[PDB]
């Protein structure tokens, strides 16, 4: 109801100075206006699609978040169409910022995403919703697959980190936002019964960029530095990769891409929106069991003679090798039985050795036929699939290394399979949940900067980014960014110190797993250290 | 040989700042307290709480929590709080001292600056045991036990802690608030005896806050900002705010106006909030009269009711649309039927009509021989948001020339009476952008104007919230430490009024949700000085 | 391009520069992440003890414990609590050659870290590590060997490299102190625990962000130590005595499970949801509680009152109607409702706790094929409090009835839960059960409340949905000020916090009554931090 006594006992029972907790003098601070601008731009086919934006006004002083639009067309037509999630990211292949003196910043698509993968707002807007993202299906060649509809794209950039302080400023100078775009072929997932040829040569990408600009009066420009991503790529399955010319590094990550060129990037399912682990596990599950439990009058047709498919036996349980699979479908017509494909997906690179048999993942399969729509409704499912499984390339199942088939699905099922393009997939499985960097080695010059095994790197960089997807990252930097310069690892150029040299041993992916046939590439992405300086234009110096 | 050399610092080779040391400065001697009051109520018979803060020993406050015991509801029917029922209960709140009002906001606007605060909106509160409808069967069985909500009052002195804290220069401090009708706040059916609830019914609150007791307070003249609303008239897509002389920021909405209709909807989710639980509910009510198991032609319905047996295909055809419908053991002297206008609108008889039944492509279920009952399994669908937020007094209006809402009477006897105070756009969600091009004047000159929502854009992305509002910033400099920047008044040019006009998205006729009328809300936060001099007062800045 | 009526609206006064900054030069340093195995130690309580010392480590921060969690194998269900790696840790001690620098209890880190959810995952928590896997065979693998990462979050962390440890050429020791494995580890009673205790070693590894610093310029700091005091066994008071500079003060329960075998029905694994621990409780009943069978059901004890269903599907017991109907039952056999499933009371005519009452609908179709019920919906009252009953205080002695009728099949599928960190009464800590709170400093009442409104205030504060009843003293921003305290008078006999609770009951005739209870009251203490000889603290006063 009111402070007890002992509160007040206790302070009144002013000899030292003190800091005023209790009130501020509120500064006065620069004369500015800030407002939203939206640019239109300029197209050009090289036959990359590249949109240009120039600004140059005498009153834009500042400067700072960029945000691209871009408009997706309505999509008619036959067969399953969706868009990847976050769509409006993996349309960017690379964005620069310039004035008349160069290049200010620039960044890769991927690595954009990357930076904004913590953002989950900026991630939604991009965008990701079942609108966009789920398979959908066309039965007509006139039939709306998806409604048109317009995503944003955040372009983080070093200027917005601390609002006005950080911002662009604009010497007076134009500045030139160049957006390269990725082939739609990327950005959509799609079967083979979808028109891809003419949805490529109709599709165009309409884009806008807003920004806050800002008119200050009487700016009092200052010098500053930025820090540029920088990323290398090595060779298709070499272990190590090499970023030259290092002399002020404040952070350096290393993440492995898979490489799908030997393939059709065709998979069995894909989730859609839904994008759990668990959601890619039950698509795919999904898709298998279909083919995987038949009941049927007589020996099931339509398979391939590679075909193992065997009636369950009265105990329900069918042993493949060692693994026993049980298998009770209720309501089953006298007329017919129950059939357990039991190699529906097989691989195997020597004819006795191991066999990677996605039938023998099964343990417990039950359900009741359906009289009424002639299908079998699966209950309850016991199973060992994991993300790896969904992310196995159907070209991988029939590659000539597979002494099976080894893809023994029905016609209707490998119909059913999609092209996945998606340009910003990590590690070998859709989620990067599998860690297949054993140890990791980093070098500067000559000297071991730093190696680890398991990725406590990316711990760290979970926990100081605050993120759930981070990447084995090395930081220098811990000042905060605009009011200190920068932390930087630094060059010896005499003692060859000037490059970052990193090597990784790869995880083994076990004992005869498809995926090992996976190639992978790994990238190192380093940022460099720039002075900003204002005197004639925008310019940036490389830190040396 | 597999060993790596294990070095430390190999990429290491004037006034530099200290960043690995700090001089810890000692701060103003005070002591906090959180402290809980009574007050007192009053009764258009509008329930009015007042809480007077006078204490020679609080020198400074933040941090407000009311506190709200919910009664235990007893009797027969559906009731159910609505979600976050402590922030729709605050028509107002208002923080005055001898020289007035100091600051106070609407209850929608508190609620809107407090919609990214995860753990006030759970205080609020959000649960299964509040906010799932509950069916009471008996006249004395328990339908709610009772309960205690939190509502955090977010105020501008809690950005700063101690920094930005209300000053009480040794003067009494009254907050008032003012609630809504507990009308509002509940989701009920016809069968629940809401006159006697609402006769028995009284808001018992309590306010809390951080109180702090400062020796040698040192008090500094401050700036604080007032939000002020605007409600333009039903329908009319323009709104003005007068003498706009120094403001930080102006935010536009939309909030349905359900006044020509009885407040009734089909369906409810009750806690699960999410649009796939909403579209479900909905389904899952229609559901029942959709689909019908029947020994000859299902009785019950309006002879408006098109009640078709399915064929041995399974498909049946309403105009354009395929419905297959299959349903398993179902008995000899039964068939399985379709309900094909379920619920129908059309503006003319032989206009489009938009038909429920025609957004559903397949059901799968099972019969029960045991309860009598059809075990739906798999739906294939396309209702939307816009379907289960259709009040059902425009599925019946005169602008419909069928009936045409063909339901079971026992379907229409288990619909819902919503009446939430902060329902923004056209359906539940606030989904549906229905604003296609907004334009905000300072005096008669375009200050701004978008096609596209991107002002919404950028307030969530500046304000980290996935629920922001088409909002124009006009300070970017930090709080507290700086006075605000703000678009300032040219009274002689006659730039001292911010007016928004909107063009609202067009849309068929034939829907029911055309007939839904809408009010356009604007925000406009405006700068004021915080003086000390004879106890607290605030001048607006012009 | 600008509108015209902005650039007329802007085109003597002192103004701060909002749009640049000069760009200080920092401190020269260089940041590392240094990685240490430990020395392994042996109540034969676990111990790591981790040496850091380095000419060119000069500060040091953001402290990370790995944990490698070996293969299990065998027969039997396995599973490890959430956030195992938090549970693993018993007290965590920073020390140098002066003593003790700052040190926490596993409990009070844990309570520390709630609310980042990035270091809880890191823990971990997933369905390989926390779902309840089953051994089929003795050679059988139950869980995957697999890495925790435990963040120790420390006052060293706050600002960066401002408020890091510097180690003044000290040698700087980490003690970590675990808990025994049958804390982290849930189990049935098939699983060879026996085996798995004796094998199971804690295998550690610190990681740290080390800084080699240039001409560091060190200064004098202030750092919060939490000191914890746990009342007696069901006492409603706690004291904590010495108290000249608190930050804060916070007040929990704990349930105590000594008088228990520490077994439960059910538990839901990773799906951490008070409705998944529900579910996961009625599912195992569900087998007992309806049986299709033909002629009375075998198998349950004499005890069991087990009554075939009436053709209108009501079963009544006492006051409460159940209604059961399954589809699909073979015309040789029956649908029987247990009617005392789980029983509890104190004297034999009086109030019974029956948790076959709990359920009024129960619907579902019989399988022919695996010759099993499969329920699909069902109506029932069963609460989170149901699901955190020790078994033990079903059959206790104060029970006059049996009173656990399930078959030997369900009893078998029991688990051990052993969470070192549980809170209130019931797993998800949801029920309230302190119904009063006063705080004495000295004999003075210093704060006292009903309602958890210190509860929601640390809530509000920490922006956290796991709070505890705390009182702040402490409002002022961290590192860059000393911190506020509620400071002593040792003439007036101010220099202690006294907390009396009144605990709310729940009936004698509940088995909940009889989980024993303890008050945990935690205290911040202000240390001032030097580094003349070496670091060392000393408590303020």
């Amino acid at each position: 109801g009111a402070m007890n006594n002992t509160i007040i006992n206790s302070l009144i029972g002013d000899s030292i100075k003190r800091s005023n907790v209790f009130a501020v003098d509120s500064q006065i601070p620069t004369l500015y206006m800030p407002q939203y601008i939206s640019l239109s731009g300029v197209m050009t086919n090289d036959n990359q699609a590249i949109a240009s934006f120039e600004i140059r006004d005498q009153y834009i002083t500042a400067l700072n978040h960029l945000v691209l639009s871009l408009e997706l067309p309505e999509v008619k037509g036959m067969g399953r169409f969706g868009y990847v999630p976050y769509v409006g990211y993996k349309c960017i292949n690379h964005v620069s910022i310039s004035s008349c003196n160069g290049v200010i910043w620039e960044i890769e698509g991927e690595e954009l995403y990357n930076n904004c993968i913590n953002n989950t707002i900026a991630l939604k807007h991009s965008g990701y919703s079942s609108e966009l993202n789920d398979i959908s299906i066309g039965l007509t060649p006139n039939d709306t697959i998806k409604e048109p509809s317009t995503v944003y794209v955040y372009i983080k950039t070093p200027f917005d980190v601390e609002d006005t302080f950080s911002s662009l400023k604009l010497s007076d100078s134009k500045i030139t936002v160049t957006v390269t775009f990725n082939p739609v072929s990327d950005i959509v997932i799609r079967d083979s019964s979808f028109d891809f040829e003419t949805f490529n040569k109709e599709f165009v990408y309409v884009p806008e960029l807003s920004f806050i600009g800002y008119m200050v009066k009487n700016v009092q420009i200052k010098p500053s530095f930025i820090e540029k991503p920088r990323r290398v790529i090595g060779q298709i399955n070499q272990p190590t990769a090499t970023v030259t010319e290092v002399h002020a590094a404040t952070s350096l990550s290393v993440y492995t891409k898979p490489y799908y060129g030997n393939t059709d990037n065709k998979f069995i399912s894909y989730p859609g929106y839904s994008q759990d682990e668990k959601d890619y596990i039950d698509a795919y599950v999904s898709r298998l069991l279909d083919d995987l439990v038949i009941v049927s009058d007589g020996p099931p047709t339509g398979y391939p003679e590679s075909a193992e498919i065997v009636e369950v036996p009265e105990d329900g349980i069918v042993s493949i090798q060692d693994a026993d699979v049980y298998v009770k479908i209720d309501n089953v017509p006298d007329n017919m039985s129950v059939y357990l494909h039991t190699n529906l997906l097989m691989f195997g690179t020597r004819k006795n050795s191991f066999i990677y048999n996605i039938s023998k993942k099964f343990s417990a399969i039950t359900g009741t036929y359906s009289d009424a729509t002639k299908r079998t409704i699966f209950a309850h499912i016991s199973h060992s699939i994991n993300i790896i499984d969904t992310s196995i390339p159907v070209s991988l199942w029939t590659s000539q290394r597979n002494v099976y088939n080894g893809d023994n699905r029905s016609a209707e099922s490998k119909a059913k399979d999609l092209f996945i393009n998606d340009p910003f997939i990590k590690g070998i499985d859709f989620k990067n949940k599998t860690d297949i960097i054993s140890r990791l080695e980093v070098r500067f010059g000559n000297d071991v900067l730093y190696s680890e095994n398991g990725p406590i790197s990316r711990i760290y960089n979970e926990l100081l980014t605050k993120s759930n997807n981070g990447t084995r990252t090395l930081t220098f930097n811990f000042t905060p960014k605009i009011f200190f310069r920068p932390t930087t690892i630094t060059a010896n150029v005499s003692r060859g110190k000037d490059k970052l040299s990193v090597r990784v041993v790869y995880s083994t992916m076990g004992v005869n797993h498809p995926i090992y046939y996976v190639q992978k590439q790994l990238v190192v992405v380093c940022n460099d250290l720039y002075k900003v300086s204002y005197d004639q234009g925008v310019s940036i110096t490389k830190i040396m």
